[PDB]
């Protein structure tokens, strides 16, 4: 129910957040059953989502294409690198309240 990364301080990935309605629906579409999460939890579910709807079928280039997927609207970008973790958190932050 969680994924952490070496690029973000360990404590930041425990930050408690309430996803805004769109982020929440994405989380809930892949099993999430609550409204309040830690950032590492959100990242886990977003990761699941990204892979259920095949937004990242090509693993060897580390790009998630999402221009015409909900994730694209959530992030407001057509695509992004899965290696650029700070940016991902940045984009996620916009779509939630920090408890
Ligand atoms: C199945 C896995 C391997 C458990 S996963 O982590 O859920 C897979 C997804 C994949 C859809 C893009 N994903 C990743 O593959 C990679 C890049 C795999 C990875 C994890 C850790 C480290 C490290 O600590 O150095 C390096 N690489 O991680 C993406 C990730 C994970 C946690 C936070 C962020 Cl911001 C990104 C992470 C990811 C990227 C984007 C989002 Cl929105 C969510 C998760």
């Amino acid at each position: 129910g969680a994924v952490t990364t070496s690029q973000i301080p360990a404590s930041e990935q425990e930050t408690l957040v309430r996803p805004k309605p769109l982020l929440l629906k994405l989380l809930k579409s892949v099993g999430a059953q609550k409204d309040t999460y830690t950032m590492k939890e959100v990242l886990f579910y977003l990761g699941q989502y990204i892979m259920t709807k095949r937004l990242y079928d090509e693993k060897q280039q580390h790009i998630v294409y999402c221009s015409n997927d909900l994730l694209g609207d959530l992030f407001g970008v057509p695509s992004f690198s899965v290696k650029e973790h700070r940016k991902i958190y940045t984009m996620i932050y916009r779509n939630l309240v920090v408890v």
